[PDB]
């Protein structure tokens, strides 16, 4: 089975997908994030941040208050399972995390923590 996925966020606060599936036989999983847009990082920045469905609101709120200098993530936030860096127009970044960090039956969300982007840019990640 495949153990990677390519996601894109555009100049319209859309994610290329809203549902990620991780196969149970994968030992590592990789997200390749891309920005095929024109607005820069300080205007239309996007990251890919993974957490449980319960920790989402806390990560986004504390992320907003963290500022652009911290890629809109509160430092030493234990709720972030895995994440990419905040990117701007024509930029790319990938993250690889251990599938052992995921539990079957638990429900996870991936989102962008750029202020107010999480309302449009959200999605589910399930371990299958
Ligand atoms: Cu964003
Ligand atoms: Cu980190």
């Amino acid at each position: 089975a495949e153990c990677s996925v390519d996601i894109q966020g555009n100049d319209q606060m859309q994610f290329n997908t809203n549902a990620i599936t991780v196969d149970k036989s994968c030992k590592q999983f990789t997200v390749n994030l891309s920005h095929p847009g024109n607005l820069p990082k300080n205007v239309m920045g996007h990251n890919w941040v993974l957490s449980t469905a319960a920790d989402m609101q806390g990560v986004v709120t504390d992320g907003m208050a963290s500022g652009l200098d911290k890629d809109y993530l509160k430092p030493d936030d234990s709720r972030v399972i895995a994440h990419t860096k905040l990117i701007g127009s024509g930029e790319k970044d990938s993250v690889t995390f251990d599938v052992s960090k995921l539990k079957e039956g638990e429900q996870y969300m991936f989102f962008c923590t750029f202020p107010f982007h999480s309302a449009l840019m959200k999605g589910t990640l399930t371990l299958k």
